[PDB]
């Protein structure tokens, strides 16, 4: 499953935001990936999120795959809105 | 602990090389990471590894931390060399 979002967070996807993301994704039996410009990283590691250097205004795709993918994806979109990261 | 290497694979770190690295790193409990020109990704993440686009001649550093990080490292140097990826 996949969803595209626009980052609206002011400092882009920095330390706190990569963490709330890893945290939520970590709760699911599903492989969770983050994509920006053709580059994809596993979402369950802050290392590789920090590395993409995603700033405000960017568009990114979140994909999930596995037993719990619908729930995994719905949760991530809830954190993106609720943590004022994107929409 | 860490180890730096020089990539000598003509195609850099492409799908095959990334695959051998990841399979090797995955047998260990230590957290295992790859860094290239300031960007760091989890070595147990095929996606993140490919995202880096490491070409022939670059230098990369492999880091391993935890329980069996000396064996994780020797093991990765060995793959580095027997799989013709670098030295």
């Amino acid at each position: 499953a996949q969803k595209t979002f626009k980052v609206t967070a002011d400092s882009g996807i920095h330390a706190r935001p990569a963490t709330v993301l890893v945290q939520t994704a970590s709760k699911y039996d599903a492989d969770v990936n983050l994509e920006y410009n053709g580059k994809t990283v596993n979402l369950k590691d802050i290392m590789g999120v920090m590395s993409l250097g995603i700033a405000k205004g960017a568009e990114i795709t979140i994909s999930a795959s596995g037993a719990d993918e619908n729930d995994a994806l719905n949760a991530l979109e809830e954190t993106m809105k609720s943590e004022g990261l994107g929409e």
